[PDB]
């Protein structure tokens, strides 16, 4: 509780490693219930997926998918070319700013396809993030989840006690 | 950074489950340059080591072996079964409060002997928790190293952005 809310770029700098990206994949998706809730959108609304595969040093460091409305964010998908970031892209397009977020941390066993795009195998233990962000008007703005390959990736908090 | 210290047992009733735990061993071991450099004590220097197994709703959870300076709190061992825990043993036998601590979270296979004392396999993916404390007085307390069953646990931060 009140941690430090860090994107992938510094999380990477605060550890030694060049971050870069790759689109992978971006398009709508209709909403479960329980993706519904997490946006605040009704269900079967639309969703803009976005999915990335992050890299360090070079080579594959995690995929990483996010979740967005697009009722919310309709012209979204079309702005994001123009941008580095999602982030850049959600300040500038909509004045919208990330606040406050609940993260999530797990370790699980890849998909095949995560293992191909991530070159590893799918014995080996795999970070799993979710991260789940609202705005500066208290609405929820995204949900994310990662996986980040095992071999490479450690997460750093710094705690303190009142 | 920035984020809540939290201990075992509201890391649990903060996730539902009913925390529990029972001393595997405990002993004095010396420190390499590596122990010595993270709890402020010469290569050499005596170490308590306790190593608990963590249980929740019955079942075992985590294996969490605890690392402090001998020479600092050279009564704790003999202290400890007079507490329930070992923040207690320091509060009240040494003033000796935690303050702030690095908390850092990976992902690994457990070693034969932790497999069979968490009833999993060796197979089955890991969170690994690595946390150093310091006190109120800036020095440091604690070098914790502990191995969380991976089918059972997650561990939540919430993030804020200034």
């Amino acid at each position: 509780q009140a941690l430090q809310l860090t994107s992938y770029t510094e999380d990477m700098r605060a550890q030694g490693l060049e971050p870069t990206s790759q689109l992978l994949d971006i398009g709508y998706i209709t909403a479960d219930d329980r993706l519904a809730g997490l946006l605040d959108i009704t269900a079967g609304g639309r969703v803009l997926r976005i999915e990335r595969l992050r890299m360090a040093n070079g080579e594959p460091m995690a995929i990483e998918t996010t979740h967005l409305s697009a009722k919310r964010f309709p012209a979204l998908r079309r702005s994001l070319v123009k941008y580095t970031s999602l982030y850049t892209a959600l300040a500038e397009v909509y004045d919208v700013h990330l606040a406050e977020a609940e993260e999530t941390i797990e370790t699980s066993l890849a998909t095949p396809r995560e293992a191909g795009l991530l070159g590893t195998d799918v014995g080996l233990p795999m970070l799993m993030l979710s991260r789940h962000s609202q705005d500066r008007t208290g609405q929820p703005v995204e949900w994310v989840r990662s996986v980040y390959r095992g071999d490479r990736y450690k997460f750093v908090a710094r705690l303190k006690r009142p």
